[PDB]
């Protein structure tokens, strides 16, 4: 029956391909007249069309470079590959989309250039400054004769490279490398320091390796005294340690989030004392190699991408471009859908997909396949179209100016210019010539269609932009980019703003729709459905947070995931009180077999709170 390949008044092979990626064009000359030439390939074969004449391009994502992900090579012979594939050729027909995938692995023996950026401000006592030095020495000694190479920068009011990568490779001894450090005893210009590291330290001239993953360990005891941005360090993995009394308040700790990589729970470490630097190495090493985050570079306007992530145990999480909690050697995979808007005239485009901090990347070469191959057999001024009037292109007559018709015979001088006899001709947007509608020009776009009923400028708008600027208008209907859905193309496919602290989209208690959680589990609420005093498992989950946050013990403390999973503030109380229905009371026995008692409460300002009785009830 009817079909949009047939209901658009297409009069060429190129037009036929441009109306939809599902359309095919029949071009054999010995074809019945009343048969549509632009149709589905199946219906194009319902009537006998020559198979060598059906023009039907297929989009492809052709893998070109596919060096495998490196396993456990020790001498860095044959070189390390941490992204695969490395180069893909993407060819798209008009408005089409195409899948491809990328695999990323943090290889154990992959090179790492690590820079210590350590605070030398006037707040630090001599022994505290010395404990910062001993911590840098401890990290280096435990990573001696590995793929790690090191530099160290002291920062206060100004910045000083105390030793560079070339120094480390040559001398190796941390005692000798840091023997000449003089405590600056000034301010805490953390912005300028990080910018200094990005542009002045990670340099080949100073021994930085171009293939190495870049890591920055920042050690500080006070809030920054300068301002600005650290955009120049966005391709560096940044782990910050805030030590001491000046980071007692939650507010002060959060001022460090802007300097570290995301999320803060993995890359911001708060220590109450300097003595705890002695026990940090193992946690630190796991954290700095636990995140894979894809970044898209040089994406042309006409292309759109959406991502699904496979981070753990082959589980697909849609709408995500990153993975966290990774162990060294883990492999993650992403499924990527690329879509083009229309058909760009440009020769060839290419963008890159690269994990943050990594050298290796996937280069995606993009070409477009919008023309029919039969156009190479186009004869202008053809005897098959009247007085050489036009071209016999792919089995039809592309007529010249002034005269139209099947063979370009009708000039100035019938019936079908209206869907029925009552309506005006050509939707009052075109003129009826030679029995066909020739649509008026428009200042806002193009009017097309058999009856000039289609245009590309009257789609619904959202916030002043047609199709929210995230889709193309095709005969009054928005055709959304790959990363948008909805009648208005204003519903994002991304789900990162739905990810909850427990690692599940909408805490596993709801569904992500347009990037916002719709909570389904009864009694659940909050932005990611993470608040649920009446949920039956609330006590057993909050119990682990009382252990790690208040008592510095438990599974979450040992696994270094207390910051990740435990976002509720803890308040010590002498007793639990009647705080209303938005709470639950919990008890459990500690390893001394004394009863711990606490209340999970949801506060009217939006804060989850755990009220913990100060003294456990012992025998
Ligand atoms: C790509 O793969 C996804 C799931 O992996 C599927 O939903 C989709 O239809 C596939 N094709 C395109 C063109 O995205
Ligand atoms: C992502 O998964 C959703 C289903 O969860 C699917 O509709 C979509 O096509 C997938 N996209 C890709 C690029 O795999
Ligand atoms: C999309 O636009 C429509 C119309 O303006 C609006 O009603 C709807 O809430 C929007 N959706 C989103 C997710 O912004
Ligand atoms: C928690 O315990 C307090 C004190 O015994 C009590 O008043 C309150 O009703 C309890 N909360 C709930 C939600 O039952
Ligand atoms: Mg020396
Ligand atoms: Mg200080």
């Amino acid at each position: 029956g009817p079909n949009i390949c047939t209901t658009r008044g297409v009069s060429s092979c190129q037009q036929c391909l441009a109306v939809s990626p599902m359309c095919a064009w029949c071009s054999d000359e010995a074809l019945p007249l009343g048969s549509p030439r632009c149709d589905l390939k199946e219906n194009l074969l319902k009537d006998n069309c020559a198979p060598e004449s059906i023009e039907f391009p297929v989009s492809e994502a052709r893998v070109l470079e596919d060096r495998p992900l490196s396993d456990k090579g020790s001498g860095d012979s044959s070189q390390v590959t941490q992204v695969s594939p490395q180069r893909i050729a993407l060819r798209l027909r008009p408005d089409d989309s195409k899948n491809f995938s990328i695999q990323v692995r943090q290889v154990e023996d992959g090179n790492v250039d690590l820079v210590f950026l350590f605070d030398g401000s006037m707040s630090l006592q001599p022994d505290e400054f010395q404990k910062i030095l001993d911590f840098m020495k401890d990290v280096m000694k435990k990573l001696s004769n590995t793929s790690y190479q090191f530099a160290a920068v002291q920062f206060s009011t100004s910045y000083k490279t105390e030793f560079d990568f070339s120094d480390y490779v040559k001398w190796k001894d941390p005692d000798a490398l840091l023997k000449h450090v003089k405590h600056m005893l000034l301010l805490t210009n953390t912005f300028g320091a990080i910018n200094y590291v990005a542009t002045e330290v990670f340099r080949e001239e100073l021994g930085a390796r171009p293939d190495a993953t870049k890591v920055l360990i920042i050690i500080t005891d006070g809030e920054a005294t300068d301002s600005g941005n650290i955009d120049a360090a966005k391709d560096i993995i940044r782990y910050i340690i805030g030590i001491g009394k000046h980071f007692q308040t939650k507010e002060s700790q959060e001022t460090l989030h802007k300097f570290a990589s995301k999320p803060a729970s993995e890359f911001v470490k708060i220590l109450d004392t300097f003595e705890k630097l002695k026990d940090l190495f193992t946690e630190l090493q796991k954290k700095i190699r636990s995140k894979v985050e894809l970044e898209v570079r040089d994406l042309p306007e006409e292309l759109s991408l959406s991502f699904n992530a496979t981070c753990l145990n082959n589980e697909v999480i849609p709408g995500l471009k990153s993975c966290m909690g990774l162990k060294i050697g883990d492999t993650v995979s992403f499924s990527i859908e690329a879509k083009v808007r229309g058909c760009p005239q440009e020769k060839e485009k290419s963008f890159t997909i690269k994990p943050v901090g990594f050298k290796d990347s996937l280069i995606v070469q993009v070409t477009f396949d919008c023309d029919c191959a039969c156009q190479a057999q186009a004869e202008p001024n053809s005897h098959r179209c009247n007085n050489g009037n036009g071209t016999f292109e792919c089995g039809v007559c592309r007529c010249g100016p002034g005269w139209l018709g099947s063979q370009c015979e009708c000039s100035e001088e019938q019936d079908e210019c209206s869907p029925r006899e009552g309506q005006p001709v050509c939707s009052q947007r075109g003129e009826c010539l030679c029995g066909q509608c020739v649509c008026h020009s428009s200042d806002f776009g193009k009017i097309t269609g058999k009856y000039c009923e289609c245009d590309d400028f009257s789609c619904v708008r959202y916030k002043g932009e047609m199709c929210s600027g995230h889709g193309q208008c095709s005969c009054g209907d928005c055709l959304c980019d790959s990363d948008w859905t909805g009648y208005y193309c204003n519903c994002t496919t991304r789900t990162d703003t739905c990810m909850s602290s427990n690692g599940l989209l909408c805490s596993g208690r709801g569904k992500c729709e347009c990037g916002s959680c719709v909570c389904i589990q009864p009694g659940s609420y909050g932005d990611t459905c993470e608040k649920c005093p009446t949920c039956p498992d609330a006590c057993t989950f909050k119990k682990e947070c009382v252990e790690c946050k208040k008592f510095d013990r438990g599974a979450l403390h040992d696994e270094n995931t207390c910051n990740r999973y435990c976002r509720d503030e803890i308040e010590s109380v002498k007793e639990l009180k009647d705080t209303g229905k938005d709470a639950v009371n919990c008890t459990y026995k500690n390893e001394d077999d004394c009863v711990v008692r606490f209340q999970y409460y949801e506060d009217s300002s939006g804060k989850s709170i755990l009220y913990v009785v100060e003294e456990p009830e012992c025998p």
